[PDB]
């Protein structure tokens, strides 16, 4: 089972976070989402118009999402990754070379058409 | 196979939604949600933020939904509900009463809060 994983905060999704979503779980047979916590979602500089649960409840919904897991902080991915056994790792293009230390652990993958 | 349906804009989708689709889907085996085309957004003075096909992406997303078709106008409930073989008619709590003229053509179930 090729597992995938992204992480985000997902607040007012618009059907970019949809695209980015299927494109993901395109690349294996089951996709987690690592949904950033209120807490880690303001250490991130951000205060969520929906709170962590709401978003959490939304991701469920949608028919690529697997598994919505909280992201509490910058320094669990690699931890995530071992824990969940993690296959590919993906993210919006705008997050281009930010997690390549991971490609030791996993595929990591940077998709293109995510503004 | 019970086909449900229900009608609505929605819009800046979110977790409110969520729930009265899963309620909905849950009353059969297949759940249709008639999408108000932009056109008729404008009839119903109201505008979108998002466009029907990004509204349409969105719904066709849930689990829940099994099908998005537009809904162009106020007279072709009736309609749909033959056309599509439509054994439930679902709409949120402040609708009740507004369609009830459907209970002879079909199940009218109005969710509560």
């Amino acid at each position: 089972m090729k597992r995938v994983i992204t992480y985000g905060t997902y607040d007012l999704l618009h059907y970019g976070h949809i695209e980015l979503l299927r494109r993901a779980r395109e690349m294996g047979d089951y996709l987690i989402v690592a949904l950033s916590t209120d807490e880690f979602n303001q250490i991130k500089h951000k205060k969520s118009y929906y709170d962590y649960e709401q978003r959490k409840m939304m991701l469920e919904s949608i028919r690529y999402v697997d598994l919505v897991i909280p992201e509490k902080g910058w320094g669990q991915k690699e931890d995530d990754v071992e824990k969940f056994d993690v296959d590919v790792f993906v993210m919006g293009h705008d997050w281009e070379g930010e997690f390549d230390f991971l490609k030791d652990k996993c595929e990591v993958i940077y998709l293109k058409r995510t503004e």
